[PDB]
């Protein structure tokens, strides 16, 4: 049961390529741990959280209707759609389409959503607004996903999506009732089981968001903490190495359980 940072160092030993991560504390934002912080990594679906943080940024300002419902064909439909695939014909209102990409990680939901603000350029000029020149989205689902060996489009780094994701849930960025709704999003995350998850002791609260591309990239974005309330803001990223999925999750698990055991 090592410490956090020995066991990030071992996993990246034990994985190859490179792992990235980074802990906040929620309340302050003050960087508690990290390790490879400031390299880029493939962002991954995680990116999914900052485009409903843009939908929902257009909502405050009366430019955008959770309500709203939105219509598409066949033709849309890319791959990894659990839930648009399923409404052809009722279609699906905004607030849905951020729940699919968020809570299922729904690709057509994600694309849908990018549209509905103006494309992958859009969401980096309402990141690069708040704060944040690091992030980057360069192109739509699937075409992000393959974390080209050290190549700039489509990432991030621990420490810029961390403070970014904190901006959005803690920040006057959102409104109260708009940052409780993307918080409320990821709570409900149900594709991410055997990550951080799989660690969680009963009590504890987490909003999360996964992500998994290309050879072998593998993330995760989260807020969490003990008595049902989140304190901790953790980013996890790896990309380069050829484990399997299995492996890969089952090393963010460990991690997991060394963050919590060392809480
Ligand atoms: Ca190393």
């Amino acid at each position: 049961h090592p410490e956090t940072l020995v066991k990030v160092k071992d996993a990246e030993d034990q994985l190859g390529g490179r792992v990235g991560y980074i802990e906040l504390d929620l309340a302050s934002g003050k960087i508690l741990e990290s390790f490879r912080p400031e390299e880029r990594f493939p962002m991954m679906s995680t990116f999914k959280v900052l485009l409903c943080g843009a939908v929902l940024s257009r909502v405050d300002a009366g430019q955008e209707q959770l309500g709203r419902r939105i219509h598409y064909s066949q033709n849309d439909l890319v791959k990894y759609s659990p839930v648009t695939e399923k409404h052809l014909t009722d279609g699906m209102t905004v607030g849905e389409l951020c729940s699919a990409a968020i809570t299922m990680s729904d690709n057509t939901a994600a694309n849908l959503l990018l549209t509905t603000i103006g494309g992958p350029k859009e969401l980096t000029a309402f990141l690069h607004n708040m704060g944040d020149h690091v992030t980057r989205l360069d192109r739509w689902e699937p075409e992000l996903n393959e974390a080209i060996p050290n190549d700039e489009r489509d990432t991030t780094t621990p420490v810029a999506m961390a403070t970014t994701l904190r901006k959005l849930l803690t920040g006057e960025l959102l409104t109260a009732a708009s940052r409780q709704q993307l918080i409320d999003w990821m709570e409900a995350d149900k594709v991410a089981g055997p990550l951080l998850r799989s660690a969680l002791p009963a009590g504890w609260f987490i909003a999360d968001k996964s992500g998994a591309s290309e050879r072998g990239s593998r993330g995760i974005i989260a807020a969490l903490g003990p008595d049902g309330k989140p304190s901790r803001i953790v980013v996890i990223y790896m990309t380069g190495s050829q484990a399997t999925m299995d492996e890969r999750n089952r090393q963010i698990a460990e991690i997991g359980a060394s963050l919590i055991k060392h809480w």
